[PDB]
């Protein structure tokens, strides 16, 4: 069973405490953080790192395609753990902050639709996004 | 309101050959690439050039006269922000942009979000799919 820091260091990342820590925190997170929301969580753990490391991992990760950027149109770059199955997602507007979902429901209702105009479904980009809910 | 009456009032400087890109954009309901649009704007005036057409394009989208969809075939396609919401199918061996809007879809995206605790306000769905 993989973690991600193990996962890095099979294609030739150089690791150091920090970004295991950085690594651990993206890791554990299912709101798939920005670059600085990742700062912020690691920063309170290791107080010696930088913004600059940060960003830098991040992008060390993306060469090394362990983890997946998304640019939602909220106002955020998000990143996560490729994910092992398939899920879309949904984006609080207020907080930027992303939830996954997999509707089985939908994705039977969009290979319907590839069929009713004479497609085999390939691919599909779902994207909703929400504003909390009044009680 | 036709597309230039609309550039002219954002304060944008038009020319015949401006007005030509702005009316071909206009009539098609179908979602145009740049290149469709310049071939299809040399036929009616042949001294259009592609500088003229990616200019205008990118002046038509600062004004929010028109939208670019990016889509995942790697084409940017063209629309006059058509007053309908609507969703997209791309057949990826021709390019073709087939037009949607499913309530069923429409509703059960409510649905996923109002269970999460969330009004939906917005999406975005795209398919991607290959002839049957
Ligand atoms: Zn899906
Ligand atoms: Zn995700
Ligand atoms: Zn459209
Ligand atoms: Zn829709």
């Amino acid at each position: 069973a993989k973690t991600l820091e193990e996962l890095a260091t099979e294609r030739g990342m150089r690791m150091t405490e920090q970004r295991r820590v950085i690594a651990r925190i993206l890791e554990d997170s299912e709101d798939h953080p920005d670059v600085e929301e990742l700062y912020r969580r690691s920063v309170k753990v290791d107080a010696k790192i930088s913004i600059s490391t940060v960003y830098r991992t991040v992008k060390l990760f993306e060469d090394a395609g362990i983890i997946a950027r998304h640019d939602f149109r909220d106002g955020r770059s998000r990143y996560e753990t490729v994910p092992e199955e398939h899920h879309d997602h949904l984006i609080d507007l207020k907080t930027g902050t992303v939830i996954e979902f997999r509707s089985p429901e939908i994705e039977a209702l969009q290979e319907r639709i590839a069929r009713e105009h004479g497609f085999r479904l390939v691919d599909h980009r779902l994207e909703l996004y929400g504003v909390p809910l009044k009680k």
